[PDB]
């Protein structure tokens, strides 16, 4: 009789209940898998990517690393069978633009590369929530939304979630308070176009614009256009000391991740789709605050926004609209 | 009167928990991450050479850090940033090159350790030492002889990781989930490491009383090949993903909870061994040590047989061989 | 040689850095506690209380269950002694109102048992935070404040922090959203003559008052007076059910102590010294949304109320003055 | 339109994953309730008792503190049909021994309750784990088990786990070790009969025995018996200077509530059936080493015991199918 026979008498001999899939192990999407790990968000972890020997050495490395946590089972194959029954799937993987391409030919090798993971995850997670966190985030959401079939509720892109944070930071900065005492939008296309919305910044529910109605407007003798200019400046600087952002990604991943496996309900400026509101006719995606639980998006709340504020969101909507209508699936 | 002022009326104007990380590498930023998110540190520092990827990872982290209990994070080449540190961390030093020997090796890290150490000590006279760079045990003892520092406060990561990987996979020879396993792997981290067969049980049956022929070469299980696959296991994960990050890194966390919150657990981690096991020599060895906010408080005096006092005896030869040769 | 010299070899040898003191074993102070050790937030526990039995047993009850959590140093007496170095003191102790009793009389009461407890608690640890829990809560912060000699960011009243949490959950039923995602506070004195901000209500930064500018006055067709009279009638419905309340004043005190134990720098609207805010001269303590850290409040957020809600805090106020001017200290 | 139509646009309108219910709102049951819900184990809550007012103030007053944690959904009746779809029932309720009352009578009345409860269990929770924590608790689990018809794995009792976690203190507290790197079970009959097993204990794998090999024997120079006396003392000493025990039940409930809720497969010495196993032929259950996980026992490690710790064992089985046999179903 073996040592394991003598010393341990078994009863009886199972499904995962919080399965996450990360699709890409670069920096952004290993970044999100530490995180992920870490907040102890998932019993399953499955990572995909098309290089083995890298994907199965980052498998090996977390798993030696998670007898330090409450261990999960982490599966690794370039096959999406290692994905079946996800109840959240992070997208990370895509192309980056090259010299002289077109913002166009780069969004169309994005559609192509989505065209092979997208129904490859349905196939396998057909019940999933999709988080698209590659860029541009707005457009492949909509490219995901369009390819999986799924309903709006299971198709969310990272879209301002991480530079409404910095927003919220920078406010905190200049009024002398600590970045979590601080609420604040910034929605709309993720990077240079999004919209600091100054009506919803507050400090426990006294509003800023109330006390100073000329925050955010030429005439304002504070400045805090300035607050926006270095939430955008903020991730160029990343890129350009550190060669790329990975940890600050990661970590906003992770907390959209939190609200949807836990449930929590709580409210992220998330990339959703748009349709409908704000004068807006097309299929487009943009980040407006959405209420985070286990089936996704349950709600939107409903912003009123400013002339300006509607006309910047309605400017982006025809941009983003002007190359969806140009990709062929 | 301005926004600020209308807003916030103001009745007041140092850090207890500050950890340090030296080296922003894989190693050094798996680390910090993972000790960012165990929240472990209300200040956490880092140091390294090159500056512009140093401020990177120091905003990049940051901006993470929002999403967490948000802590105060510096960086700079200058250590006047690690000031007030509890737990220093040093993971930077330099990896051996084809045909360079091991004494030239540990010689180019003594003089590394040469300016980062002295350097440590000034802004943080308190600190404890915890030691990741390889060759652990070496570089423990020569983290301890720069700073001047007690026993207590220089440890080296030693065998935590290997240790966890032996339970891992004495779990899987038994069915077992590896937190319900329990045996050591100690000494000299890497190939000469000595699995401890007498400590191995689950739920205080040793294994070695059940089946007494464990380790031996006789062993019909072969139980032998369990601590060549721990050894072969970091290998592997450089073979096929290039470094291992992401496992020492959690490691070292584990280690720093112990100390930064007084948990006084045990850990395989290299300390000063001399008195032990016939060893006249000072050099750091792995055994098991209680972690607390003082580093390490006592150790575990474990009872080896003849064999693995020898395998031991013979790695401290080895290390002080090359310890006595280091120019200081 | 012993056991313990042929297994341990020791180094070296100390005093807590995180030591909280509950003083009162009650229902009250013994839900304050097992909710402290269970969130970890203190190194050391004490328990202070007169009859030495059941202060014993407790304690001893608590040490066994640590096992279980990270075992602290859980210490207890009569003598003050045992609360020597607390960063925080809580005191739940007090004197309840007897038949045919008048307010004053109460109040003079606890403050002769606020004369022996605290000057004790100042003695041993004299750099320590006091957060105030006996009722009534607004006068005996008042009354600490007072004899401690502190400055008033040290000196804390559990103030309006559950009625605050179940106002904005009933706001939250009423919206068909999560409480975690409302806003808005009931400021002013602790119980029955509370003040619901209207104009601080949102969710996302959407105030609720600029949508309906009718809420909260009688003429509101939706009827949120009815909210607040329901969050008033919660704490006497659990008194009438169960016969006191113990696990909800227990969680909201364990709150507070988490904000100032690892420095949050979190809004709380807890009793605080009012005097210079809302035309109001004299020495009373009131609860309007502080900062709380580890230096106890940092900063007061200095919210506008309309004409009827400053009257209704200028009222308690006098009510309060009007008590306070009869004490003898 | 109403203001939540106006402020919310809702996209969805689900089952609890991690259902729990506590059958019995005395001290012990609110003290494993208030437990479960800061381990943050359960999704939605159910209190069972059959005083309703009581019960309903304890659900109240949990509800409003639950609002400073990660709020569950927490519901309370008289009727099992709250309890429908747990994973894990946790009974408390039970009788206790009256003036002149034989331990068969006890017992007996102890039966008739689990008659009513343990179907109407079973009824709405077919696939629950049971988690009897009533005492005599090595008989009552017996008692749930032939009454539900379950499988061994999904019937458990409290067991020796708080004991253990006594012994390991007292033993740290021998070598100056924290109880967290000490290891050694007390098996067998919960309370005075409970077996210290001597060859188990250790720290850091270095077995204790094997230094001392007198440990726990009458001639032991350092007299280790003294120990498991003082363990045993231990529990009565809380019930004459407090009254009853409440806090160290609760948290070793909780303890085991962990590892089945979030499948750790962590090792508890807890009432399972004990058939088969040292030399005991008859239905009876006592506590030895079980891994415990999302199906309850997985495994029991079969610990080896002297002839002396076999004799202890077959005395206790003898003795509690002495009154087993004589209950009336
Ligand atoms: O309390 C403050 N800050 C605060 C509170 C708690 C922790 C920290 N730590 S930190 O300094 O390391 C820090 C921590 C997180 C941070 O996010 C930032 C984002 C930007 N930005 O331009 O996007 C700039 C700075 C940060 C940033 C800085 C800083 C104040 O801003 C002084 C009120
Ligand atoms: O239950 C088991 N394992 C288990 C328990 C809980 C989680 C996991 N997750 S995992 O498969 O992803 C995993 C998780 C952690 C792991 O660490 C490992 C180390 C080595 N090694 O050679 O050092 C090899 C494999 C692992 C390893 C594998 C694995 C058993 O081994 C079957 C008893
Ligand atoms: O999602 C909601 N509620 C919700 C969210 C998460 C958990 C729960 N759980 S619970 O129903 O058990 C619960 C949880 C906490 C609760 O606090 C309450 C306070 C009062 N009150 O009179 O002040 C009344 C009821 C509660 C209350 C109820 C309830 C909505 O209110 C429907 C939006
Ligand atoms: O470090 C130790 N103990 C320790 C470590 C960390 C925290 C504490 N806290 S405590 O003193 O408040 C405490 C904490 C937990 C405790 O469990 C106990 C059980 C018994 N008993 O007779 O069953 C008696 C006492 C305790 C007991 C005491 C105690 C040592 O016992 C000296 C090794």
């Amino acid at each position: 009789a073996t040592l394991k026979d003598q010393l341990i008498y078994n009863l009886l001999k199972q499904t995962p209940q919080n399965k996450i899939t990360v699709v890409g192990v670069g920096a952004v999407g290993m970044a999100c898998a530490i995180s992920i790990l870490m907040k102890d968000l998932a019993d399953e972890l499955a990572l995909v990517d098309v290089i083995e020997d890298k994907l199965k050495g980052e498998m090996m490395d977390l798993q030696h690393g998670s007898l330090f946590l409450r261990t999960p089972k982490i599966v690794s194959g370039k096959d999406y069978n290692v994905t079946a029954n996800s109840k959240l799937v992070i997208i990370t993987a895509g192309a980056r633009q090259q010299e002289g391409e077109s913002r166009l030919n780069l969004v169309q090798r994005n559609v192509n590369i989505f065209k092979f993971i997208i129904p490859n995850v349905v196939k396998y997670s057909p019940n999933c929530k999709l988080l698209i966190v590659s860029n541009p985030v707005d457009i492949l959401t909509y490219v995901a939304w369009k390819i999986s079939g799924f309903p709006k509720n299971r198709v969310i892109g990272s879209g301002c979630n991480l530079d409404s944070a910095r927003f919220r930071y920078l406010m905190g900065e200049r009024l002398g308070v600590h970045p979590l005492s601080c609420h604040g939008w910034v929605l709309g296309e993720h990077g240079d176009s999004s919209v600091p919305v100054w009506s919803g910044m507050n400090v426990a529910g006294v509003s800023l614009k109330t006390l100073h109605p000329d925050l955010g407007t030429d005439k304002d003798k504070e400045q805090w256009k300035e607050v926006h200019k270095q939430v955008v400046e903020s991730a160029y600087e990343v890129i350009k000391l550190k060669g790329y952002t990975s940890w600050a990604i990661g970590l906003s991943v992770a907390d959209l991740a939190e609200s949807i496996m836990k449930n929590l309900r709580r409210v992220h400026p998330v990339s959703t789709m748009i349709k409908g509101l704000y004068g807006i006719k097309d299929d487009v995606f943009l980040s407006v605050p959405c209420i985070l639980g286990q089936n996704g998006i349950s709600d939107l709340v409903k912003v009123t926004l400013t002339s300006e504020e509607e006309a910047r969101l309605k400017k982006s909507a025809d941009t983003l609209w002007g190359i969806q209508k140009e990709l062929q699936f």
